[PDB]
């Protein structure tokens, strides 16, 4: 039914794909520990949602830990698009070192197949990054 918000990510999301350590990526989901942690090249890490057609995103957050030192990410960049060719850039978020919840995505009037989490800098310059867990609440449509 058109309007009505959704938690629960198997009715929302199609798939969930990593850049790195892909056998780790269903932790972002439950949010459970020992959380993903990449293993790629530095500032070149993403997560990537596609969205079933009859959902918007109404709130999309990371989780993110200052205790995790130079894994911790510091610049993200969120993309969003009808193809993995076609994102564009939705919102850049600088994170402080005391964040733990980080918003993402907020009250989207627009349906977005794909979405991008891309963690383009780490805290003092780290190569890899640990996320905790994403939050996602959906409005279907």
């Amino acid at each position: 039914q058109p309007g009505m918000l959704l938690d629960s990510w198997s009715r929302m999301v199609k798939s969930l794909n990593v850049s790195s350590s892909v056998n780790q990526a269903s932790r972002l989901i439950d949010g459970s520990e020992p959380c993903w942690q990449s293993s790629g090249s530095q500032g070149k890490h993403w997560i990537r949602l596609e969205i079933f057609p009859d959902v918007l995103v109404h709130r999309l957050k990371m989780i993110v830990d200052p205790a995790d030192s130079s894994y911790m990410p510091s610049l993200v960049v969120v993309s969003g698009g009808n193809s993995l060719n076609n994102l564009i850039e939705l919102k850049t978020i600088n994170i402080n070192p005391s964040d733990t919840t980080v918003p993402l995505l907020n009250d989207c009037t627009e349906y977005h197949r794909y979405i991008e989490i891309a963690i383009k800098q780490c805290r003092s310059s780290g190569i890899d990054c640990k996320i905790h867990g994403l939050i996602l609440l959906g409005r279907i449509r």
